[PDB]
RNA sequence: CAAAUUGUGCCCAUCGUUGGCACGCGUGCUGGAUUGCU
DNA sequence: AGCAATCCAGCACGCGAA
């Protein structure tokens, strides 16, 4: 029985200066009262002590010491009342409190790093005594009241809802103090302030409790018997990480070094004579060169191992073994990581004041039916583009409540649930008058006017479905400055069902046109593959393409990648003519009439970045170009950009260009603060902010649109077959230090988990759908519907191509794959066996195939493709599409007989999507 | 309780043919990544 | 090393009722 919430981010319309100021005063009164509740509950939590929690004592694994520590020892900003405690003196302070010494959990909690510059530990027990003294209440009575609170779940862990706390709760003195500090007791305002004060309290408390649990569990996984070895290895300063020595290649490096050392030792033992020092120096130089070459080789696929660390380890080769060295270094890295995990501070939340109907600040959108009643009782057009919400505002001047009306202007909200049926869908056909009105609106209001008129026409034509209002919408009024941002939240109920019938996987690639693929559960037709025991059938499989209808064409935002420059010729010609004045194969290599516009823009950004690096002293002179390249120009990043990964790469290189521009314009040593660069060129900083906001909007739109396409396909399959299952990838632990910096940057824009969260949220809104995450391990190579049934297949990937388009790089890669060399990667073995199968298919005589004269090889391939009546030839490729699948899983796959199997050349992405599906289908369907 | 001029936005070589399209908002802290000159 | 920013993700609660 799952549920979620929707929100339409309405916009407040000023009703009148007096009413607006009244609402602002009410908001300020509520906001200023929240910190009082925050401090009061800080004191209450500080008051906790043993003999109070020793009642029900209900808790999973939380030790009483950890609970007490969190209840009276928290990290808060330096500038706050409870100041006066240092980290060192935590153990004795806890010992004094409750009369017991710290335990492991409490010691770890106290032994938790934080940011001393901004935050600091706070006693949270002198605050309780301060509350007792200032309000002069007996400690016994306060203890009784707070024990009652805890018995009511009003303090500690797992607090009850704020409204319940306020309703349930020496009460006279507490209420008098609240009245002195906060306004008169009113349930709504008190509940709102208590909620907005407790939120950070309980949130950070639970987060830090689970953080301590994780830290103790991680430390229990630390061996600690390498601690002397850790100190030996550790003997400016930085932590040592496993990637600094080639975590896995260090064993081979040390084996080679041990062999060389054995040779050196046996040669020194014999041939005992002078000049030994020269040979030893020659031995040291050779080992140093070997270490450097090893680091150079290892730095091609990961971070380059540190040369100095390896030299230090090799010098101490007799005092520690290779496995001991690895254990010590991993122990040091793990200890450093565990000891830098900050504890979560407790900052004060900015109140939001959720206005509702049941138990919140009373308020409501009036109704559509009551809106019609109001428009009929009072002469009105009966149709308007605004929503009136009645809010029970507390008058600051006269301390009494009063209901006022305020206007919201969200067209989407009207389109979705508000506008009435007086008389996912499409759009109606407008009349003459409505079209004239749309054409008469100003340029900036044309789109919203068009939407409003289309909605009005839909109402006129009975094309607006009845929306069963229900009146269960929550209003969230947040006052930041002098303006409001009402939201109009709403609940959505799903009642999820487990009896699925389809599995709709999607690979969510980065740069290879993320695709989807569906699989039936109990198919009964021509093709029913018995995977293990469940009859399944490939339903279909296609790419996630979003259609933007230009005047006559239809572009794909996710993959358009820009125009091909065949129509942007004047811009490129002007840029070339201007640049010719100052001194070009690279320029022409990117200016082809088939090159995409965004690729050209990215390459130009990188070229300008390099030039500015070269011409560091004159970075300002190019600033105009940057503007003409990013905002002002018609062919600019802000004016023209798609959602394809190439576009995000272009934006990232633009941000890097701005960064290097600031660095070169502000270099002659105090740090270059953002303020200094802003003052040096406020226009450039404003442009950078504009790019950042544009990219944030760009990424949110991409997540939204991809989620829309996949969820719409899921809905289609549900309409056809039944409850669908998406099974999206669990892209976790990505962007590791072990990977190269370029790889980390490339994976950052993956947005795989963002898309997964968005589609999960959407699926929470549609009945029947559900989204689960499965392990992406080996999902990119398994052959669909045949892997795992007899056993794992793990076939390799190819790339079909004609002989005429064969390149030297392809031949070199193929020959390298043909090289029978031992490799630890299972992918290398898979590609080796695939290449062996390819050779056996046509008998290329690998020994005779690795010769020169690539033209001769092309001629031989053409002869082979002539003997066998085909069109192209396949060849293994590590980054190639066209995975070999046994079934026709594409609908465009080509049947080809490889050996005796009659495979279907599908596309790698579609088979990957299929693999992502049915990974744990048995878990989905139990025999019950 | 009347402003009837804007929810956030997204797409484009010819910004309109009424162009096409999407969307949970906030707050808070915690982990990985973007230049720069030795 | 002789130090300025920001983005991508991860969890904590409001969006109870009777």
């Amino acid at each position: 029985a799952s549920e979620t919430r929707k929100a339409y981010t309405t916009k407040m319309i000023p009703r009148s200066h007096d009413r607006m100021k009244l609402l602002g005063n009410f908001m300020d009164y509520l906001m200023d009262g929240t910190p009082i509740f925050f401090e009061l509950w800080n004191q209450f939590g500080g008051g906790i002590d043993r003999d109070i929690i020793s009642g029900t004592a209900n808790k999973d694994k939380i030790s009483d010491d950890l609970l007490l520590a969190v209840n009276w020892f928290k990290v808060m900003p330096i500038n706050s009342k409870p100041q006066g405690v240092s980290p060192s003196n935590l153990a004795n302070l806890f010992q004094q409190y409750s009369g017991s010494e710290p335990d492991i959990q409490a010691q770890e909690y106290f032994a938790s790093n934080f940011d001393t510059e901004k935050h600091q530990w706070k006693d949270m027990r002198v605050e309780y005594e301060r509350l007792l003294a200032e309000l002069q209440l007996s400690r016994s009575d306060m203890h009784h009241d707070l024990k009652l609170m805890y018995k009511e779940k009003c303090i500690g862990l797992s607090l009850s809802t704020a409204h319940y706390i306020t309703s349930v709760m020496c009460m006279e003195k507490i209420k008098a103090f609240l009245a002195s500090k906060v306004g008169p007791y009113y349930l709504g305002s008190y509940s709102a302030m208590l909620e907005n004060a407790l939120s950070p309290i309980k949130g950070m408390t639970t987060k830090n409790c689970k953080f301590v649990l994780k830290q103790i569990d991680a430390k229990n996984d630390i061996k600690y018997e390498n601690e002397p070895f850790g100190k030996i290895v550790e003997g400016v300063k930085w932590v040592l990480h496993p990637h600094h020595i080639g975590e896995s290649n260090i064993k081979t490096l040390w084996e080679d070094l041990n062999a060389i050392h054995s040779k050196y030792e046996e040669d020194i033992a014999s041939l005992s004579e002078d000049k030994k020092e020269k040979r030893i120096k020659v031995y040291q130089g050779d080992v140093c060169q070997t270490i450097n070459t090893y680091c150079e080789e290892v730095g091609k696929e990961a971070k380059t191992p540190l040369v100095q660390l390896l030299r230090y380890l090799y010098s101490r080769k007799d005092d520690i073994a290779v496995d001991k060295i690895i254990d010590g270094i991993t122990f040091l890295s793990k200890k450093h990581k565990v000891e830098k995990q900050k504890i979560n501070p407790v900052i004060q939340k900015y109140p939001s004041f959720n206005f509702g109907n049941n138990s919140k600040l009373l308020g409501k959108i009036i109704s559509p039916k009551d809106k019609l009643k109001h428009n009929l009782k009072c002469n009105r057009n009966q149709v308007d583009n605004y929503i009136w919400i009645e809010i029970k505002v507390l008058n600051t001047k006269t301390m009494r409540w009063e209901k006022h009306h305020y206007a919201l202007s969200s067209t989407r909200f009207l389109e979705e649930v508000y506008y009435p049926a007086t008389s996912y869908e499409g759009k109606p056909a407008l009349s003459a008058e409505q079209i004239e009105q749309i054409r008469s609106a100003p340029v900036g209001l044309r789109k919203v006017k068009k939407r409003q008129m289309r909605l009005e026409a839909a109402r006129q034509q009975n094309l607006l479905p009845r929306y069963t209002w229900g009146k269960d919408f929550n209003i969230n009024i947040c006052k930041r400055g002098n303006n409001f941002e009402v939201t109009l939240a709403t609940k959505v109920k799903k009642k999820k069902e487990k009896n699925y019938k389809v599995v709709l996987g999607y690979d969510a690639n980065i740069v290879r046109k993320n695709t989807y693929a569906a699989i039936e559960a109990h198919a009964n037709g021509d093709g029913v593959i018995d995977y293990n025991d469940l009859p399944v059938k490939p339903i279909e499989s296609g790419f996630v393409t979003v259609e933007s209808q230009v005047r006559d064409k239809s572009y794909d935002q996710l993959s358009y990648n820009g125009v091909k420059l065949l129509y942007c010729k004047p811009h490129v010609e002007s840029r070339r003519s201007f640049l010719e004045k100052y001194n070009m194969k690279d320029f022409e290599a990117i200016a082809d009439d088939e090159t995409s516009l965004y690729y050209f823009n990215m390459k130009y950004c990188k070229l300008l970045q390099s030039s500015i690096r070269n011409h560091s002293s004159q970075a300002k002179e190019y600033r105009e170009e940057i503007f003409e390249l990013l905002r002002d120009g018609k062919l600019s990043v802000l004016k023209l950009s798609s959602l394809s990964n190439l576009s995000f790469v272009m934006f990232k290189v633009a941000k890097s260009l701005i960064g290097t521009y600031f660095g070169h314009l502000l270099k002659k040593a105090p740090p270059i603060t953002d303020e200094d660069k802003q003052k040096a060129d406020p226009e450039m900083f404003a442009l950078r902010l504009a790019l950042e906001e544009k990219r944030l909007n760009k990424v949110k739109s991409k997540k939204e649109v991809i989620a829309n396409k996949i969820v719409a396909k899921a809905l289609e399959l549900r309409d056809k077959y039944g409850p669908v299952l998406i099974k999206g990838e669990n892209i976790s632990d990505t962007t590791k230090k072990g990977k190269k910096s370029s790889t980390n940057s490339f994976l950052m824009d993956w947005l795989a988990r963002g898309v997964a969260n968005k589609v999960k949220e959407m699926v929470m809104m549609h009945q029947g759908l559900e989204f689960v995450e499965v392990n992406p391990n080996f999902t990119s190579h398994q052959d669909p519907f045949v892997h795992k049934n007899p056993e794992n297949t793990f076939r390799a990937r190819y790339s079909r191509c004609t002989p005429s388009e064969l390149t030297e790089k392809n031949r070199k890669e193929i020959l390298s794959f043909l090289s029978d060399k031992p490799s630890k990667r299972p992918t290398n073995a898979y590609y080796n066996e695939g290449a062996m199968a390819f050779l056996a298919t046509y008998g290329l005589k690998k020994n005779d195939v690795l010769g020169v004269s690539l033209e001769k090889f092309k001629q031989i391939m053409a002869n082979i493709l002539h003997q066998r009546s085909e069109d192209q030839l396949l060849f293994p490729s590590r980054g190639g599409m066209f995975y070999l699948a046994t079934y026709k899983l594409d609908a465009d796959a080509t049947s080809v007989n490889w050996n005796g199997k009659q495979f279907w050349v599908c596309n790698a992405d579609l088979v990957a999507a299929y693999n992502v599906g049915l990974v744990d289908i048995q878990k989905d369907f139990k025999k019950k």
